[PDB]
């Protein structure tokens, strides 16, 4: 049955992530469910929002990338049953405004400040209430729960910002940073038909993005690589260095994503941005569509996230991990 | 008759611009011709180059924005004759390049830094040899050569700009700068039926801005005006300020054109450009398609540039007084 | 206060068009609104569906242009107060779907045959009943019932298609057709800067093409105009006459509109369109966000939709003049 | 050396295609070049122009897709090398127009009617004279001449629609007819990421079709596919029950590409086309940058051309087979 109590890391300003064993399961009122967590990836984005002020509101259960199988489904609940497995589309747009009747619910301006296990509760628990439930993704049978978690950000985001850069069979990309994003970037590229390059201070990662289909990996791009070459530069690190060889190896009206929030701000050459026509666009997460298509991408063996799981409560310690960059891929956990 | 010495500007990183009495005027090759200059503009861009460090060649007549008569064409040369009237479009492209056969011949590799006036010779001359016939657009019948000069940046540029933007009867746009450009940016806006909202530090600037059409002028936005509601904000000044306000008040998804030349780097909050999805948009000068659409625009009266004119002499004194901000609109030269 | 029953005109297969006088007056269940109708417009395409068998569907009160009062309010609905006048968004999208989320909720498959008067129940009666109210845009205040109803069509869906066609301020297009969307087609082009030239048969609408702002209005198109000229081509008359003229004047890579069903097939001349690249992009009416963005360019004077009232009961009246194209630009009506 | 004539197939609207033994050898003038043709393809296309009057001009040697050598440079021509060895750009673009500048060169109007093979002289000879060099792609080393042939139209074409349909790994396209051109067209989609599904008379031609890659290939689609489920339909047949296949099964919003000249009209369901807003995009061969895409593609092995090689002399015999449909793929000729 569904217990009254659960445990979860509930993050508050003046403590940071706790884990808590008294915490209460919410039995869905109409329109809502319950949604009961089977995996809960770690993103690097908890990162900066416990040590870093990436403000996102306070008090709640964080944990963004979101699996899990419906426990209990409140009154007027016909699109899903018990049963079903899902997955949370983290925007989680209000529905209602002309962003999320336009195609962009990741920046609904309503939902600002209420995404799943970024302001409103995520999945670091056993039993995540989902106000909305046109928020949701259906996990295809063949995508287990570990995959489907970090399919929710790690392969989503570089699918939505892939897809808004137009990559396609002509494209010749850098990517910066193969790590659980980067990792899961190289594919989707591969998939859009692009010849990828990758850079990584990392030699784990390097290594590893090459088994991912990378067509070049480096440390630091040789001198004889030409300047202004590259149609587009994903960075998923996003520190001064990194957003710098993005300007200077992308060509004239190419495009840079800053996809990564490694600083407060970063600066670009005005002159060179604006004699070459660079162009910056940002990029969030992904849209309820984007995921629909993002599972299926993964679902058909398209993508194929580098996971690996372990139990929920030792998430403190995996955190420590990944904030000595100690590990490749993703990490998901159970609850 | 054709002189064989003239008089003309030219600019040196040592000696910054000086007269020359004593320049070259060589008579057109096979596929060149010689441009006599009517009317020459004066753009802030060239004092960036001579008193701010923007780099842009040494060593060659300066004046870009160029509008004359041709006196004299080489052998091979059919698309043009003595007596034309035309404009140059001042990226100068090769015209054989992927970028050039690709409708953005204002990004050309093969010219970078061969533009007229700013890394070739421009038009604070008597006589301008044109390599590259291309690169001329026919002046119109009803447009005198002091209105065609402005053209070729002051409205060319903005025009770019605001397509490039996607600019439409239901942009709301913000607009910082009521200059040369600006006050052609207000114009083309309207015209593409955007509601404008112009910040210009200069009384005389505000009121110009009013009287070509701005919907409303301020010297500082009210800070009741809500942030994050403006579709696009092109920036003509572009020093981290500006920019500043520029992504306070875009709205997700909408776009930033730091179309100034104000400051070396800009810096962004990365945390609200991802998050909110926001587009910094790099826009340079114009095409040769676009200097066409420009001319017809201002033949039909949609765009009446504001200029003034004096003998070319006179530079030196009105370079000054654009250093001082001393006037509005733009300032043309007859040599 | 409330009636129990009221009247209105409802369509049936056998009899036609009818005016009944023992109409139920809906009570609106959770999530549904009552609609107190103060404005009905009549489209041409109700005169396909009376007389030329145009199925939409059987048993249902017609009239698609809607404008009222919100007369009551069901459980749950708090977006909308007795008392707020709102305009309906004809299409009725379902909400759900990848459509209603992807920024078209105009073509929702589930809302195939539920659009308003058009399927589902419409403005031809005193009362509506909102089944889904997402499909509805608040009228601003300065912007009349009458005039509001005439933007959810006649003013909507050539807005939806001169958007789709990207017209510009270098456009130059040919509208055929001044009459209810004609009109307006002619000031929402302006607005977006285009020059316009129309073609209407009938005198009074050419008169009122002029008076409307088209840079030139002819019967037939002179022979100093050149074929291929056009940017865009609109057609709101649709039968093989008018298509032709379409193809024949659009230029290379240009557009052609055919909004009007005046025909159950067009033919297009394959060559011509395949050498020439011609676009052939179907428009159906306008989505939600459409509308908020059309009754504002309304509220702003942009747009002046021709509108002329008369009484519901006068509604076969009206229709017979229709039938004849006995007058210019719309009638609506005031229950 | 080069022989002062040589033989080749000549069109006339009186006597057809013959072949000619003394056809003269053309000396490049200045800025011209003349290639030696080393292979030349045979398209359904010049069935069209010696059958069924598609008239493109008159006294001119077919064969528009052609690979050769340079033979020889007039004075001027400089980026171009004898011994190079390049393949012809088809629409042969003025190079000068706005088209031409616009990334169009392939509809640019100066050039109507003076394409290779198709108004202006072709491949079907020893000989070619380049009179615009621009319309040249280099055929890189690893890419033989034969293969080359076939990507200058039968890769070229399909790629231009595939790519101006902006298929992506979302994609869920449909195919009719696996011909020339819709053989590598299943290769083209693949590389972009597309679902594939083709449609082909001959069952030859559907088995190759299975050979290249198509994940399902039919004679007739089964009744278990849903009409308007696929996000493109590409005609490479374009009959009118062809085309009816296409507007039946294509998805709302779809684009239906009839590349296919099988009927000099098409009609189309207007109220389907209206309400579903179908998109019909006209395609037009290739332009200069497309072909440098598609020899880049061939050259990385992502395309591989269907091809089979014959004397040129043997050409009167394959036109018979091609109108008898009695091989697959491509067949070109070495003069
Ligand atoms: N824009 C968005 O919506 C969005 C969504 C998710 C994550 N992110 C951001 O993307 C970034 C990465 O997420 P992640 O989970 O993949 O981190 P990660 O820890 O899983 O992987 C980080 C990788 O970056 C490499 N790296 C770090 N600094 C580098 C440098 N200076 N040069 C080269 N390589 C470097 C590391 O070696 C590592 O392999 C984070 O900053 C995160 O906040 C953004
Ligand atoms: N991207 C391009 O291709 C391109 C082409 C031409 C010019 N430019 C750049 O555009 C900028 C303006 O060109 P211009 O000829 O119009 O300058 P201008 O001197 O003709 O007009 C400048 C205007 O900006 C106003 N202004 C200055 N500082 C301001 C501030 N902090 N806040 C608000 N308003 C301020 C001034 O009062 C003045 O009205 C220059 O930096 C120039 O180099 C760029
Ligand atoms: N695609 C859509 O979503 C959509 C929405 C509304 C209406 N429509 C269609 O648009 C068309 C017009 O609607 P309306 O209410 O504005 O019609 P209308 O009666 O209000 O105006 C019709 C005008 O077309 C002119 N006209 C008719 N035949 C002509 C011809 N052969 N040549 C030149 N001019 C001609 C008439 O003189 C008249 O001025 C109808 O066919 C209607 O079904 C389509
Ligand atoms: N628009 C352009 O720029 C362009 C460029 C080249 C060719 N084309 C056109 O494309 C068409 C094909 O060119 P091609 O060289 O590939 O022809 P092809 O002879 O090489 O191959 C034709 C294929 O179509 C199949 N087919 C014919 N009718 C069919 C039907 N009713 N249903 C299903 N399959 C059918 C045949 O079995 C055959 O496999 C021609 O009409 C040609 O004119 C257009
Ligand atoms: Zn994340
Ligand atoms: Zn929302
Ligand atoms: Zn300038
Ligand atoms: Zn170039
Ligand atoms: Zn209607
Ligand atoms: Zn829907
Ligand atoms: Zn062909
Ligand atoms: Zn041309």
């Amino acid at each position: 049955s569904i217990p009254s109590s659960q445990y979860g890391f509930v993050f508050n300003k003046q403590s940071g992530l706790k884990l808590r064993n008294d915490l209460p399961v919410h039995k869905p009122k109409a329109g809502q469910l319950l949604l009961k967590v089977d995996a809960v990836g770690l993103c690097h984005s908890d990162l900066h929002v416990i040590y870093e002020g990436l403000d996102c509101g306070d008090n709640y259960v964080m944990g963004h990338e979101i699996a899990g199988t419906v426990a209990a489904v409140g009154d007027d609940v016909i699109n899903y049953k018990v049963g079903d497995r899902v997955a949370c589309v983290g925007p989680n747009g209000c529905g209602g405004c002309k962003y999320c009747r336009g195609a962009i619910d990741n920046v609904c301006k309503n939902a600002f400040g209420d995404w799943f296990g970024l302001g409103y509760d995520g999945g670091y628990q056993q039993y995540l209430l989902v106000t909305r439930p046109r928020n949701l993704s259906r996990i295809p049978d063949n995508v287990s729960a570990d995959v489907a978690a970090a399919s929710t950000d790690a392969v989503l985001t570089p699918y939505h910002a892939i897809k808004m850069a137009q990559v396609s069979p002509t494209s010749n990309i850098l990517l910066i940073g193969a790590g659980g994003l980067g990792g899961n970037a190289i594919q989707v590229a591969k998939a859009f038909g692009a010849k990828v390059t990758v850079l990584d201070k990392k030699k784990e990662a390097r290594d590893q993005a090459k088994k991912l289909g990378a067509d070049a990996v480096y440390e630091t791009l040789p001198e004889s690589i030409s300047p202004g070459s590259f149609s587009a530069c994903f960075d998923f690190v996003s520190v001064q260095a990194t957003f710098d060889v993005c300007q200077k190896y992308v060509e004239p009206k190419g495009v840079i994503m800053p996809v990564g929030l490694g600083a407060p701000n970063l600066s670009f050459n005005l002159g060179d941005l604006a004699l070459r026509e660079i162009r910056i666009l940002g990029s969030f997460w992904g849209t309820t569509n984007d995921l629909d298509d993002v599972l299926k991408l993964v679902s058909e063996g398209k993508v194929k996230p580098v996971v690996r799981s372990a139990k929920l409560k030792e998430l403190p310690e995996y955190i420590e991990k990944l904030r000595n960059n100690a590990y490749e891929g993703r990490v998901v956990f159970n609850p």
